[PDB]
């Protein structure tokens, strides 16, 4: 999109040179330094996404009261903000100057990520003694002084220390910290009328499904089948009923959207898909009711094909025999709390209209209140096959091949690591829901889902998290790489973990594709956003041991939700590095389409947050057959018979409820 | 000016990694080119370095082999091949898998421990480096994990400084970006030639003063009277007698340069001090002769007055009775080498032309040869301060009730201490630095005054290559009369908060001066704290150092740096002020800087401080101390005594 722009206001002090190094190592970029004497209404103020105001009347006062753009106040611009607010800036218990204070602080806004204590210089004999009602205290020294402050609303900060002194740690960090919150300002900065109810009664997810939804139309179920403190909380629920519904669906090779509308019209629009929900996604924006614990106020709920790689960095190899993206917009919607034990009714009104959401909200939590009652597989079973009515696209020797073509392209430098995959197709009589009902029994799994289509059914296990976006412009990608059988014992099993956590082979798969969705995000996201809390961490499901990495971003000011997707589309977890000469490789040795398998399905919400897991253990219902994509990492050191019998194993999930 | 990298992307998943590190290292995010690219149609010229991504490659070669900029090849980044260097099978393909790298600690290894942990995406490696390429880098598999050709600005790793696996790969981009300065510094004709001798003796410098320089003329000796591995090593000895030297004086108030030739006529011309010395600076350019051990290859030997802050940031309040600035241009000097016991001979020609240099050179190299078998290496009882004691302890009042309205955080307040003596220049000055060896020890013979320096202080080191060093010293304590004194004076020191404060506070605005002008990123503090031992004092000293912008003169740098904050205090142009009010008369030489610019762009100052002006047969020492608001008003009083004592003892 753009850098941002950061304004230093130099108020004559001996300092302003020092933040100067730490704004421009912190964010990539130089600041602006200009004099607090200069002419206000000449200065481009405009041209600037926040304003930091150095220590030493002027331009300080008109950034703080007139700009409307955040504000950093460090020293006296901490004390500027105080007393432009009605506060008292008296004499402290100490005069402190080129002296070393512990911070305790509250760990919010510039002091996040900040151990308490953290050590500061201070160069005041002036303190924020009597702070007023619109602004409040983040910090204090061991002295009892204020070190920190912000206003309530406006995005105004204040330092009652140097950051940038030599004596003070988390300098970088706390300007660091200043950039992401101007971020988040300007990302904050609609046709339609939210309306929100809460119920205080949590029914089984598959009793609101089966209770709420029709068995027969276009339905979602968001399904935390899985409930875990900080990895799931929430299930969504909806269907095509509403007046302000859509279904809209894509095909690469005409590259035109379909949208069929509530008034029962099919549009039609030769255009890329990314650049189609971009324009609606700003078109239909809607603000995060503060009601709400979650960032899904409706929106769009569907899935993005693998083949859609073609509008991204990849080619139109392949045709998927499924639309390449399908999505509902979601114009009322159930919200699970399974947290809380309550759930949250969205339906929208266009904003002069009484489309009867309001008649929506109070049924359906008629409906809810009714409805409110109350495996482990280890190898070599796991890898018996592919079921009895199953056909690999790749028969055994087939794939081996298709290894060996992979270990031939890593030896001759093309790729780093391959992720080759397989589809299986097996007939089945079997409709969504039941079969649904079974996968999610066999497979508990914080991003399962049952999108139930005109064309298709999705029955996904997926425990993968692609991209969650917040509203703010937060960016988390967890990708899974590393794969390990459980074990046919519970000594087996936690020796097995051990090995995944340890194995040199499997870290390595997983590093590259954590420098590979780094290298995805960065393109996209603000420069030093960009880093790894969480480096192969083991998580556990039913059918497999996986390895798991954290990596966090901030979008650039003008990127959009939609933007962000379409850089790190397909996943580096499901390509390899380096992801377009590797996604060529894999278009040449599978040999037809992925579909539906190795894209993203989930929702983009019309506040701009987005919650988005990769398709791996999911079937693909359609004409009366089952399809289920499997594959893993080619790496130099890959065993071709071990890589295969990976493939049998992710099967197994799939391969049990079908059976 | 910042520095512009280009980013040369051959279309892999590393670049906008890459992107991120160099923005972070370098405060400036680069511009990304796709290898693909139009070579004639691209302006290289606009740019100062190119970083080669991973991955025909044409951008990519041409990058290297066509264009004269810095290059860093990263894995894929060709520099082996290119040099006609073997690319053979690595003994175990490395894939997203760590490695420990041992290194030199040179170019782009510089400060990074051995070993560290880096991340290797390849199968290929140099195997056999041509006599042009030097490895500088080892896996531990045995693998060349680093390299650079020997003449041109090319390095190659052989690994991602990038990957989330590696560390230290924000130091590896910003020392590539400092090598950059360095090398465009270095290209930046000549009017001159340099010649150099080398003489394989090293006789008594005080003999080579009375031996070798005349007694009467206008003479400069940079005198390290105390020679210690790493802090001081080179004297410099020379007189204006040579066809090509000029004496060198400057006046704020006419705002006039006086320039006095061979000939024996003075030129005047009105304009700034430093924008002057920076036109001669620039006009008068010469390589670094590579043969030398230190940087000053000839040039400016003097003194930049304090009152010159009337030119930097500083109000021309009061006029120093002496000039506001002294420089002979050395066109000949004697360089000792204490460390290799040798001496180095230098002399400038006119270009093509013959003025005597090589048959200088070839006397010179006699006279020392024959020197060196002869010989082988409380403020006075007539003394007056400006200030009585009643009057400085009502000074340092004055000062505690700045800092107590918040106009100053520290202030370097001085006195000025006069007295009659019958003393000659030399003699005084060998009593001095038998008194008080230090590195920045300087006799400077001109004919307005004699400067007798036993100054310890390094206000900026810089080299050819644009790295700048600063050592603020503030903190003092008196020497013990015992080894366990010293010892408990030396902790007390270094533990004082007081002290710390004092140090701390010139160390942040030592910091914000060299930002002005040095590559984000580059400035840091190496050292904090430090106590250093002296004959006369103990003294607390931290660390400094930067990189200079491209564009930024050394004369720009010191015009940013002066007056030394460890002798103003912070704010430096609030704090001026004051001093300005308090001291009721010009500092002159003293708190001023006192070292020599050489043609190459090198320079080297000390602060004058511990320093007897000799003139009209009076002599005069400044002595000071930072007022803090933990400061007691006859403690400050006494340091200033204490300060005097090397002075004192060399004037009885
Ligand atoms: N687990 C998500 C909700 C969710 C369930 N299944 C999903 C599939 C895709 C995206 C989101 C989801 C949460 O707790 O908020
Ligand atoms: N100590 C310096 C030379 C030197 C001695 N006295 C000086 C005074 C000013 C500048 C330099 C010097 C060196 O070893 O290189
Ligand atoms: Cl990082
Ligand atoms: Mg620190
Ligand atoms: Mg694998
Ligand atoms: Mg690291």
């Amino acid at each position: 999109g753009r850098h941002m722009r950061t304004l230093l206001i130099d108020n004559y002090d001996s300092f302003t040179h020092n933040l100067f190094q730490y704004i421009g190592e912190a964010t990539g970029q130089p600041p602006v330094v200009v004099p607090n004497d200069a002419d206000w209404s000449r200065l481009p103020v405009e041209d600037f996404d926040a304003i930091v105001v150095s220590p030493g009347f002027g331009i300080s006062r008109r950034a703080i009261t007139d700009s409307g753009l955040p504000v950093l106040g460090v020293c006296l611009g901490h004390q500027g903000i105080a007393q432009l607010f009605g506060g008292t800036v008296g004499l402290a218990p100490e005069p402190m100057h080129g002296r070393v204070s512990e911070v305790r602080h509250t760990g919010e806004d510039v002091f996040r990520g900040l151990p308490s204590p953290f050590t500061a210089v201070r160069y005041h004999s002036l303190a924020a003694t009597d702070l007023p009602d619109e602004l409040e205290p983040l910090a204090w020294s061991d002295d009892g002084v204020v070190m920190g402050l912000r206003h309530r609303e406006k995005p105004l900060w204040g330092v009652q220390f140097h950051p940038e002194s030599i004596g003070s740690d988390f300098g970088r960090e706390i300007m660091a910290n200043f950039r992401d919150l101007a971020l988040a300002h300007h990302r904050a900065r609609s046709p339609y009328e939210l309306h929100v109810r809460r119920v205080d009664v949590l029914p089984d997810a598959e009793e609101v499904r089966r209770g709420c939804l029709p068995g027969e139309g276009t339905t979602f179920w968001l399904d935390s089948s899985s409930v875990l403190e900080g990895a799931s909380r929430f299930s969504f629920l909806g269907d095509d009923r509403g007046p302000l519904a859509e279904y809209l669906t894509y095909r690469v090779a005409d590259g035109v959207v379909s949208v069929r509308g509530s008034d029962g019209t099919t549009t039609r629009t030769r255009r890329p898909f990314f650049n189609y929900l971009e324009e609606q996604l700003e078109r239909r924006r809607v603000p995060v009711a503060p009601e709400l614990p979650f960032e899904f106020n409706l929106g769009y709920v569907g899935y993005l094909g693998y083949e859609l790689k073609a509008e991204t960095t990849g080619d139109p190899a392949h045709r998927s025999p499924h639309p390449d993206a399908a999505f509902l917009f979601a114009d009322r919607a159930i919200a699970l709390d399974h947290q809380e034990g309550c759930c949250y009714l969205l339906a929208l009104d266009r904003r002069g209209h009484d489309d009867g959401a309001r008649a929506w909200l109070r049924e359906t939590a008629e409906t809810l209140t009714g409805l409110a009652v109350r495996m482990v597989f280890g190898i070599p079973e796991a890898a018996a096959g592919f079921g009895p009515l199953a056909r690999a696209r790749h028969d055994k020797d087939a794939y081996l091949k298709r290894i060996d073509e992979c270990l031939k392209e890593i030896r001759n430098g093309e790729s780093y690591e391959i992720c080759l995959t397989n589809m299986v197709t097996a007939p089945t009589e079997a409709t969504a829901l039941p079969l649904y009902s079974a996968l999610r029994a066999i497979s508990p799994v914080p991003y399962g889902a049952l999108l139930e289509f005109p064309e298709l059914s999705v029955l996904s296990a997926s425990p993968e998290r692609f991209l969650t976006i917040g509203a703010d412009g937060g960016v988390e990608s967890k990708p899974i790489k590393g794969t390990r059988p459980r074990g046919g014992t519970a000594e087996e099993d936690e020796r097995l973990r051990a090995d995944l956590a340890g194995r040199e082979k499997d870290r390595a798969e997983n590093l590259m594709i954590v420098d590979l969705v780094r290298n995805d995000l960065n393109s996209v996201c603000a420069i030093g956003s960009v880093h790894v809390p969480r480096l192969f961490e083991v998580e556990t499901y039913a059918p497999v041991h996986q390895l798991v990495s954290t990596i966090r971003g901030r979008l650039r000011p003008g990127t959009s939700t939609a933007a962000c997707v379409r850089a790190a589309f397909p996943g580096g977890s499901m390509t390899g590095a380096p992801k377009k000469r590797t996604m060529e490789i894999i278009d040449r040795l599978e040999e037809g389409p992925r579909g539906v398998y190795s894209g993203a399905l989930g929702w983009f919400a019309l506040s701009g947050a987005a919650d988005l897991s990769i398709v791996i253990r999911t079937i693909v219902l359609a004409d009366g057959q089952a399809e289920f994509g499997v594959g893993g990492a080619i790496v130099s050191l890959s065993d071709q018979e071990e890589e295969f019998t990976e493939t049998v194993v992710k099967a197994r999930a799939m391969v049990t409820a079908l059976d």
